[PDB]
């Protein structure tokens, strides 16, 4: 066979569309005049004004919040506001050049079985893309998350992924990665159970935090 | 503008297969509480359900919960320790969703598969992997998969992108080497074998 | 008309093309406690690179071997000779002598691996037998300094376990992307973080070791 003309199966289109808007978020603290990285996570640039969604846990008790873009630009971020109920926080960067923004299709309904990519900075390795599916789109009854509206996914999520993007194969934002199941019942480590705040809610909470705080 | 583009998805398989995958509760006298939980697959309109033997062992009461909200008390038809399969029976009156079965489908290594079950009682969960290997003390024959399988997935379904049953999820490899956790190594009883075991158990033979 | 031809989504084509060329590699040492018998000390994977019987594996799989055994998926078993190893890249080259035709790994020298490409990892984790796992290319290298200490690793979330080392990472076409080498294993258990030597570097090192042995 000659595969030179065949095309490898790929979600690179989604990567090129979405990944430039996903940032590395650095929670710096003083411990001396010199600042040190205390926590790191990810964030998503939502619009051209410089508003960024991240996770509240990532940015709590920060003396300085740093945002690093995949294009090499580094900004100091301002905390616009945070919501403990949803674990979301909004940041603001002041930029000249123009900013990459996350694709959002407000009319897209996420479906269970949809291929998704998680985009973030696990263990400070640098931007990482992982692939899974939507395992669930919320819950009707009471469940161990205590919430009714999480997207669940088996796209590998690690420490440093929090605040980052979950996108479909088109690069459209599905959710903001927030949690990974860790409760081992009998020695066994949970595998491929992760949670994201649905994009519709993330949009709404951002808008309210921008205007109110 | 991706408005008319179509997201890559295995939702078709989900719609076809997931309604037939049930939550299995091993309940024990407390009053009455949940002891072990797993999953099960509704195999036919008669109300016969395949599950895992370790899920239902020593139960005072076996409860089966469907995704449509119906809850039934299940009766233990029989179990097979050699294959770790058990058959349950619920009230078939009122119509039941059943698992798609293609008896002529040959499972191939590299086939995309979805695992369907109730891990950690989170509610029905779909995970995606591929068939990693086939034909895997013990003389058992398994399909191996990297579709994430967790405590509570046992007795549940492994299906292909068409929603056709490939196997019954049974085991997750956890044998560490130099102090490390295995990732993406899971085992399912092939559907042909499971069907055979179910038939024998129903006959009581 | 009653039997239609719908087929499930599958990477079986890549499997059929690539998997025959991925071998199980056994590092065997003789012990002086049981009748000078050879026993397995380490196991990994390897990739048959050309018809002559040259095989890429990881250096750490074949370190201190009294005997290196190579097992093919068709059932053939060979004693391999160590051609050479490179500690800088953790690659080793083996040589087998076969009468029949050997299966070889598909290589497209003009293929550029892209982040998001579907990949399959092929190897022998925990001596279960050849195992195929599926992920994507998570990253194709790093510009900045990072915890791996290196700049050219392909990162992947295709599940990699003990025994996968020296084995193949291929795309959906069966074309070699890299040689699986490392897993991020200890700090929280990391999930879906694995590393492969890019096929271009693996090919350059192999040719060097075949020519010189160094």
């Amino acid at each position: 066979f000659d595969s030179t003309d065949e095309t490898p199966a790929s979600y690179n289109l989604a990567v090129r569309r979405a990944a430039p808007a996903v940032v590395n978020v650095y929670n710096r603290g003083l411990n001396h005049n010199q600042l040190e990285i205390r926590t790191l996570g990810s964030g998503v640039i939502m619009d051209q004004r410089g508003y960024i969604i991240t996770n509240k846990h990532v940015i709590n008790d920060a003396d300085q919040i740093i945002v690093a873009l995949q294009d090499g630009r580094v900004f100091e971020a301002l905390l616009v506001g945070s919501d403990s109920l949803t674990d979301l926080a909004v940041l603001k960067i002041n930029a000249t050049g123009g900013l990459p923004t996350i694709p959002i299709n407000a009319r897209r309904v996420p479906h269970i079985g949809d291929v998704v990519l998680a985009i973030g900075n696990p263990y400070n390795l640098g931007q990482t893309i992982t692939q899974g599916i939507i395992s669930a789109t919320g819950r009707i009854g009471l469940n161990p998350t205590g919430r009714q509206n999480f997207l669940q996914t088996d796209a590998s999520i690690n420490h440093g992924n929090s605040g980052g993007a979950l996108v479909n194969s088109l690069g459209e934002l599905m959710g903001i990665n927030t949690l990974s199941f860790d409760k081992s019942n009998d020695g066994e480590t949970p595998e491929g159970i992760g949670f994201a705040i649905p994009f519709q809610l993330a949009t709404k909470i951002m808008d309210k935090l921008i205007r109110d705080g």
